[PDB]
Parts: C-alpha cells; structure tokens; sequence
C-alpha cells in the first residue's frame, strides 16, 4: 500500500514513516480554517 507520504510496503513488510506525514495534514486541515480559498472537493 502507498498512501502517499512516504509509506512502504510490497510483501516483505511496512515501514510507514508516521512523523513526516502528520506535517501536511496540519496545513492541509489549516486551509479550511481560513476559508480562504476554493476546491472542487468530493464532499
């Protein structure tokens, strides 16, 4: 599985780096906190 912030894993086993990853959902999560911008998002 590739999550898509830095995880790894085929067959011999998973290393996903949980400590990179939680750096983009602070600023992700912070752009609907400032309303101030758009997105087409699924919603």
């Amino acid at each position: 599985k590739y999550y898509g912030n830095g995880v790894s894993c085929n067959k011999k086993g998973c290393s996903v780096d949980w400590g990179k990853a939680i750096g983009i959902i602070g600023n992700n999560a912070a752009a609907n906190l400032t309303t101030g911008g758009k997105a087409g998002w699924k919603g």
